[PDB]
C-alpha cells in the first residue's frame, strides 16, 4: 500500500519504500475511477488505453534510447506529473510499482521527483543502489548470487582467491578489482575514470535535469539555461577525459569517421536481470554497413541541417518558425535544437526537423530487433553506461564541431569584456596536489532475490557489499591575493588545464582553451586595498562527497539538491605521477554582469556552474578563439602546478623485505594492486 | 574419500560420486609417498613438481585449446593413466578432485576412462549434466539461480511469462526456447541443429576417442584407424549440415578467406562459472589483423607443408622420417599428420613439423591474454562449443581441400571394385519420413550451488530442469530386394543425400558425392535366389536414443560403449517441409574385403562406421571423383524420397477457433512455437 | 499452394529416380524435359 | 567491367590451387631441382635444363610409363581468376569467356 | 629488462625473455667462502665513451679496436622518469664451458659479448622458451631497480 505522507521525512520513507527490491514488487485505489484526480484528462486516458493494449513486460529490459520504450515512459511520467497533490502522486506511484516494468517505473518516478515542485527536500537512493546491474561488473554479481544460493558456504580456498569475506555473520564483502582480462585497447588504461559509478550517475542526472522529450512551455525547466548547461557539461566531461588521458601520456581523442572504422573495441562486462549481457564489440569495426544505411542517411540529414544553418545564420523549422543563429545569446536556442528542449508552436504536433536517438545505431550489433520489447541494449543504449564506450566519446568529439563552428563565427572577446579596471591578481598559490586509490563499499543487496521470509521482513538476512577501488585526492587550499581600488562584488573562476601535449610541446592558449576544466566558481566581496581569498577543496562549488548508504537514512540538510547536480570529489583532480605531472591553473576575477529567469533556477536549486551568479556565457573566457593582443589582462593569472600520486598499499605494510620475486594472486592484476602480491609458495 | 570398488556397478557409483557437484568438491593417501604405485616414475615426478610450482586455480576456466592448459591436463592424464590397478586409480582421482581445477580434472578423468583397459563397462554422465554451463543458454541458468535464491518464491506473473513451474514441490521446470533476440545472420536459422547438445557431445567424444596429444606407441589407439575415422566424422558432419541447410533453401557454405572478412557473426549465449560470458562477434570482421599476424604466418606454414607434400607425393618430417603420400592406404598417415596422432622416433621430443591449436586465433577477440590462467575462451576455444560458430564450419570447409586434393590425385575406382558379380538390387522402398519438434528434459542441478545442509545430503532439495525443444523423427523401415546367385557374406551401405541444389538444378553424382551421409551400414548373409532385407531405424548402426538421467542410474547392458560413439536419433533425418522436401537415398551391397589391427578396435568397442566390418576406405564409393562409364553397376541403387515435417502444437489442441489475430506471448518467438500464441487481451 | 502439371497428365506407373534432363541447366520446373538415360 | 577484384569467395578454391603451382615452381628454381609425383627428380641447374622447366610449366613432361593420373602441376586454372563465376564449370552449357579459348585469349 | 608492460601488468619471465638486454658479461675467479664482485659502469664490456675528434689525433692505446665494436656509454640506460621508472636486473654466474676457432676472434680483437669467453649460445639463458620448473636456480638472481 502507499505509505501515508505527513512530513518530508515521511515522504522520503515512502519514496525509499517504492524503490526497495524493485525486482520483486509486492489495488484498492481504482485508477480508471479517479480521472478527476489529475490536472490533464488526456494524459490519464492515453495511459489507460495504452495499458489496456499492453506495455513492456516486467521480465524485459527497459532501454533508454528505444523510441517505443521512451514513448511508454513518457506516458507514465505524464500520468505521475499531473497528480493534483502529493497523496495522489504516492497512490499512483504505488499502483504503478506493481503493474509496469521496474526500470521504466524508476525512470518515470525519478523524472517526476526531479521536476515536481512539491517533491523538494526529498532524498533518493543512488541509481546503482536501486539497480546495481547497470553499474557493477557481472562477475561480482555472480559471486553475490553464489553466496546467496549457498548462504555463505563457500570453501576457504575459493573465498581467499576471490577475496570474499563474511563480517559479523551479517555482511558479505566481495573485493572488486578491474583487472586486465577484458582488455581491448590502450583506452582501457583510463577505465578507473570512465567506468566510475559517480561519473555515469552524473550523466544520468544531467539527462534527468534536462530531458530531451520535455519540450513544452508548461514545464518550468523551459525558463532555465538548460541547453547551454547540457552542452557545457558534455564539454567539461570531454576536457576532464583529455586531462586524464594526458596523465597517461596519451593524445587527445579524434572524431569518429562514419565512413571508416572504429579502432577501439570495448567489453561492457554488464549483466542484465534477464540473464543476458551487453554484447562485446571487436576492434576495427566498420561503422557504416548495409544493415544501418537507412539510419546513416537520417544522421546526415541532421548534420546538414545544423552546420549549414550555422553558416547561414538562421534555421527554418518544420513548425514554420525561423530561429536566428547570429547573436551570441542565440547559443541557447542552438543547444535546444541539438540537445533537445526546443518548444514549437502550441498547435504543432509530431516529429520536428531534427530526429533523436540515432547515433547508437552506428555502434550497434544490428537493427533487426530494434523497436521490440526483447531488444538487448548496448553500452550506448543507456545514459548510465554511455560514457563507458570510447565510441560515445568520439561521437561527442564529432558533435562538438557544431558549437566550435558557432563560436568561431562570433566576434572575439574584447579587452573591455575581459578586463576588470582597478582589480589585479597579485599571486596564486596552492598546497600539494596528491592522488591515491582507496576502497569504497557499494550496497548491491537489491541485485539478489529474496525468499518469502525475507520478503515479509522487507530485508535480506545478509547484506552484500562490493568493495570497489576508486580514485581519491587529499584536501588542498587555493590562496589568491587581489588588489582592489574600490569595494565591489566580483565573480572568481578557477580552471585547471594542460601544460604539455602528448609530444611534450609547450601548449599555447588557443590549443588549451578547449581543455580547460572550470574547477571552481564563486562570488566574493572585494574591499579597498589587499584581499586574501582562501578556498578549501571541501567547499568547491557543486562538488559532493561519496554518496552515503540509503538504508542508513543517508547518515546534512542540503544533500537532497546537492546530490542531484554534484560532481564527485574523488574525480576532482586527474591521476598524477610519482614524480609529478605538470598542469596549469588559471584564475580570473570579473564584475557581476546583468526569456530566461534566474529566479526559476534559484528556486529549484539547479545552480550548475555560474548560472545563478552572472549572465556570461558558460565556458568564458575560453569558449571563443582568443586574440593574444586583447588577452592577458591584469585580472587574470596563470600558475604552474604539479600533481603527484602515491601508493598506500605498501605505505602501511612497512616491513624490511624485498619483493623482487613476489607474484600477484591473480595474473591479470595491475601495478595498482601491489597489496595482492604473494611470495611464490610451494604446495 | 575414494569409495571402494567391488564390481562394475560399484565402479560406476564411484565415478558418479567423483563427477557430482564438481563446483563444490568436498587426504589420508599421500601422493608423494606412493610413487611405486605407478608404472612410470617420470610422470608422477613431473606432476608433483608442476603441482608444487602451482597449477590452474579452481576459480578459473579450463580452455581446451590453450597450450598451457592442455599441457597441465596431459600431465594429470598421465598421472591417472599409469596407475597400476583400479584401486590406485580411484584413490588418485579422489586426491585430484579436491586439489585441481574441476574442468581439467573432468577432462583428464574422461580421457583416462576412455583409454583405460580396466574401465570397460562403466557408464558416465553426459558432459552437459556435469557442466551445464557449456551447453545451456545463460538466461536459463540465470532463472535457475533466481529460483534457487528465492527458494521458488517467484510471483505468478513472472513464472507465466518465463514459463517456469514447480512440480510436486520437488522439481523446478524452466521452459527453454531459442528465440530470435540473438539473431546475427541467416545461418542462425539452423540453430536447432548446430546448438543441439548431442551434436556438441558427439564432437567432444570424437576428440576424447582420438586425442591429438596422444601420439605414443604405447597407447592402444595407435593401432586403430583413428585419423581416417576423425576425418570421416568431420566430413559427415559437414554433409549433414549441408542437407540441413538445403532443407531451408540455403546454398552450401564457402571456405573462409583469411585475406578477407567473415560475414557471419555469432552470439554464443554461454555463461562461465567465473561470471563472464563468451564474447559476441559482430558481422563483417576482418580475419587477419596486426594483433594476430604472427599466428597467421604459422598457419600458412602448415598449409604449405601439407598441400605441397600432397602434390609431391611425400613429406619430410622434423624427426628425420619421410612419409609417403602416393598410395590410397597412405590416407591414414596423412590424417595423422593433419588431425594429430602421428608417432615420431622414440628418442625424438618437442614440437613436430605441424603445429596445432592455431585456427582459433583467426576468430578470437585478441591475443593479449593468451597463455594465461585468466583467458576468457571463445566458442572456437572448446570442442563442446566449436560447432556452434559458423566460422568453425567454414574453417572445416577450408581444411577439407587437403583431403579432396589427395583423393583427386588417386586413381578413380574401377568397375571391378564397384561391382559385385552375381548380385543385383531389385528395388528399395521406405516408409514415410516425418520430422517434428518435441520436448526433452535436461538436468542442470549441478549448475547451482548448495548450502551446508544440501552438501551433507549430497543432493539439492529441489531438482532444476530445463525443458528444451529438439528435433525428432518417427520410426521408419527400409526394405531392399536383392537377387543373388550364390550364398555369401556381404556388406550393405545406405546413404542419404541431396536431390536438388539451392537453385533448383538436378544435381549430378560428382557434385553430390561430397554431400552423401552414410546413414546405415551392416553385414548380411545373402542366399541363392531372392532376399528381402528389412532394416528398422531403431537398429541403425551407432544411432542412440536420448541420453537418460544419470541420477536415476541410467534408467541396456551395452549403453556404456554405445553412448561413447553414438549419433543422436533425433538428428537422423534433416527437417523436412510441410509439402515434402525431396532427397535421394543410395544403397550398395559389396563383398567383404580382406600396421592396424581390427581386433584392437573390436575389443575396445570403438567400431565406428565399417572399421570393424571391412577394409574399404571410409566414404566409399563417394570419396573419389567418379567416372560415369565405370559407375552405376547392378549392385547399387538410387531411390527418390520425400521428407515431411508436422506441427504437433495444434494437432492436439483441436478447437474450432480462428487464430488470425492471436499474438505470441514473447515477440521473439518463431513459427515453431505456435503453442505460445495467446489471443490479444485487455487489462 | 503450388502444383506441377508436368506429371499430373503424364500418369504412368514408372519410377524416375534415375532419369536425367535433356539439357543439364534445366530446373525442377521442367520435369517434362526429363529423359531416361539412353545408350547410343 | 573495369576495376574487378580478381580473388573472391566463389573462386578461392581455385586460387589456392594456382598458388600450389607457383610455390612448386619458384622454390624449385631456387633449390635447383624439383620432386615430381611420379617419383622422379628433375634438375634445374644447367642451362640445357630449361627445356624440362618449360615442359613442367607449359606441359609435355613425360612421367613414368606405368604412372597415371594428374601430375604435380595442374593446368587450366588461370582463367578462373577472370571468369564471371564457377557455378556452371564442368558442364555442357558453360558459356566461355575470352580467356577460355586459345583463339580469343590474346584479345 | 622490463618490469611492467604498457598496460601495467606484472610481466612473466616468458614474455620478458625476448626483452632482456645483456648489459655486462665478464670472467671472474671465485674462491672458497664469500666473494664480493664490484663492477663499475666505466669497465663494462664493449662500452665506449664519446668518440674523440680525429683532427686532434684522438686526444688510450686500445681505442683502435674498442671503437670498432663498442656500444656508446650514453645509451647504456634507458631514459627514466622524474619519479623513477621501474626495471629489473638479472644476474647469473655459470662455469666456463668448452669449424670455428676462438683464437681467430681473439687475434682480431672482435670479442663481442662472450664469444671469446665461453661457448654457450648468445642470448643464454633467455634465447629459448623457459620451463618454470627447471628455472630459478640458486646461481641466478633478480633485482628490482628504478631509473
Ligand atoms: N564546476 C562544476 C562541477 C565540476 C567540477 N569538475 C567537473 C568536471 C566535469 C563536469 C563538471 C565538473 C560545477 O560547479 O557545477
Ligand atoms: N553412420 C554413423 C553414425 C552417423 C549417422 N549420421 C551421422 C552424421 C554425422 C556423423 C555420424 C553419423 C556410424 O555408424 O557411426
Ligand atoms: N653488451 C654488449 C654491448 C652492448 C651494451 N648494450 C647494448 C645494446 C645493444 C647492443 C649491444 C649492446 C657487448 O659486450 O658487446
Ligand atoms: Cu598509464
Ligand atoms: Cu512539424
Ligand atoms: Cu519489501
Ligand atoms: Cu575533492
Ligand atoms: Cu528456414
Ligand atoms: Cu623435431
Ligand atoms: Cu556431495
Ligand atoms: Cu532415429
Ligand atoms: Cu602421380
Ligand atoms: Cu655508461
Ligand atoms: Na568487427
Ligand atoms: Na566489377
Amino acid at each position: 500500500e502507499p505509505m501515508k505522507n505527513m512530513d518530508m521525512k515521511s515522504k522520503e520513507m515512502c519514496i525509499l519504500k517504492l524503490m526497495n527490491h524493485i525486482l520483486q514488487p509486492t489495488k484498492a485505489w481504482v485508477l480508471e475511477e479517479n480521472e478527476d484526480k489529475y490536472m490533464k484528462m488526456e494524459a490519464v486516458k492515453e495511459f489507460i488505453n495504452t495499458y489496456k493494449m499492453g506495455m513492456l513486460p516486467r521480465g524485459e529490459v527497459f532501454v533508454h534510447m528505444d523510441h517505443k520504450h521512451v514513448e511508454e515512459a513518457v506516458k507514465v511520467f505524464k500520468l505521475l506529473y499531473f497528480a493534483n497533490d502529493f497523496d495522489v502522486f504516492l497512490k499512483t506511484a504505488c499502483w504503478l510499482r506493481e503493474r509496469i516494468n521496474g526500470g521504466m517505473f524508476v525512470y518515470a518516478l525519478t523524472a517526476a521527483i526531479f521536476h515536481r515542485s512539491d517533491c523538494s527536500g526529498i532524498k533518493i537512493p543512488a541509481p546503482y543502489e536501486i539497480y546495481p546491474y547497470l553499474f557493477v561488473d557481472s562477475n561480482i554479481l555472480h559471486k553475490a548470487f553464489m553466496m546467496k544460493m549457498s548462504k555463505a558456504a563457500m570453501d576457504p580456498v575459493m573465498k581467499n582467491y576471490y577475496g570474499i569475506k563474511v563480517k559479523d555473520n551479517s555482511m558479505v564483502i566481495i573485493d572488486w578489482r578491474k583487472g586486465l582480462r577484458h582488455t581491448m585497447s590502450e583506452f582501457d588504461r583510463t577505465s578507473y575514470f570512465t567506468e566510475d559509478i559517480d561519473l555515469n550517475t552524473y550523466l544520468y542526472y544531467m539527462h534527468m535535469s534536462y530531458p530531451y522529450w520535455m519540450n513544452e512551455d508548461m514545464y518550468r525547466v523551459n525558463k532555465e539555461r538548460r541547453g547551454e548547461a547540457m552542452w557545457y557539461g558534455y564539454q567539461q566531461l570531454q576536457a576532464r577525459l583529455r586531462l586524464e588521458r594526458l596523465s597517461h601520456h596519451m593524445c587527445d581523442l579524434k572524431p569518429l569517421d562514419l565512413d571508416g572504422t572504429l579502432d577501439e573495441g570495448y567489453w561492457p562486462k554488464i549483466l542484465l536481470h534477464t540473464g543476458d549481457e551487453m554484447p562485446v564489440r571487436y576492434n576495427k569495426m566498420k561503422l557504416t554497413n548495409e544493415n544501418n544505411i537507412k539510419y546513416r542517411l537520417l544522421l546526415e540529414d541532421n548534420k546538414r541541417l545544423i552546420r549549414d544553418g550555422i553558416k547561414k545564420g538562421h534555421m527554418a523549422m518544420h513548425d514554420g518558425t525561423t530561429v536566428s543563429l547570429k547573436k551570441p545569446d542565440d547559443i541557447e536556442n542552438l543547444c535546444r535544437i541539438v540537445l533537445g528542449g526546443f518548444v514549437s508552436k502550441d498547435d504543432h504536433k509530431g516529429k520536428s526537423s531534427i530526429w533523436r536517438n540515432l547515433a547508437k545505431t552506428m555502434l550497434s550489433y544490428g537493427t533487426y530487433n530494434m523497436g521490440k520489447y526483447t531488444y538487448i541494449p548496448t553500452a550506448a543504449d543507456m545514459y548510465s553506461t554511455a560514457l563507458r564506450d570510447p565510441g560515445m566519446w568520439k561521437m561527442l568529439k564529432l558533435i562538438s564541431e557544431y558549437f566550435i563552428m558557432f563560436k568561431e563565427m562570433l566576434p572575439k572577446y574584447t579587452r573591455e569584456e575581459l578586463d576588470f579596471p582597478g582589480v589585479k591578481i597579485e599571486q596564486v598559490t596552492t598546497d600539494k596536489l596528491v592522488t591515491f586509490m582507496d576502497e569504497y563499499d557499494v550496497d548491491i543487496t537489491n541485485a539478489v532475490y529474496l525468499d518469502h521470509d525475507e520478503m515479509q521482513k522487507h530485508r535480506s538476512d545478509m547484506m552484500y557489499v562490493a568493495r570497489m577501488h576508486r580514485l581519491n585526492h587529499q584536501p588542498f587550499k587555493i590562496t589568491i591575493d587581489v588588489a582592489s581600488d574600490k569595494a565591489v562584488e566580483c565573480v572568481v573562476r578557477v580552471f585547471l588545464g594542460p601544460k604539455l601535449d602528448c609530444m611534450g610541446r609547450f601548449t599555447s592558449v588557443n590549443d588549451k582553451r578547449n581543455d580547460m576544466v572550470e574547477i571552481d566558481s564563486f562570488l566574493y566581496k572585494l574591499e579597498t586595498g589587499k584581499n586574501t581569498i582562501v578556498r578549501d577543496s571541501l567547499e568547491m562549488n557543486n562538488v559532493i562527497k561519496e554518496r552515503p548508504w540509503s538504508r542508513n537514512n543517508w547518515a546534512q540538510d542540503n544533500w537532497w539538491y546537492k546530490s542531484r547536480i554534484g560532481f564527485p570529489h574523488r574525480l576532482l583532480l586527474p591521476m598524477g605521477s610519482h614524480g609529478g605531472m605538470p598542469y596549469q591553473m588559471f584564475v580570473i576575477v570579473t564584475p557581476v554582469r546583468a526569456s530566461i529567469d534566474m529566479n526559476t533556477a534559484k528556486e529549484r536549486k539547479a545552480c550548475r556552474w555560474t548560472v545563478c551568479m552572472d549572465t556570461m556565457p558558460l565556458g568564458f573566457p575560453f569558449d571563443r578563439p582568443i586574440d593574444e593582443t586583447n588577452f592577458y589582462t591584469k585580472n587574470m593569472k596563470f600558475h604552474d602546478v604539479m600533481v603527484y600520486t602515491k601508493d598506500l598499499a605498501m605505505s602501511n605494510m612497512v616491513k624490511d623485505v624485498d619483493m623482487s620475486e613476489m607474484v600477484m594472486k591473480r595474473d591479470d592484476l595491475t601495478y595498482l594492486d601491489k597489496d595482492m602480491l604473494v611470495k611464490r609458495s610451494y604446495k
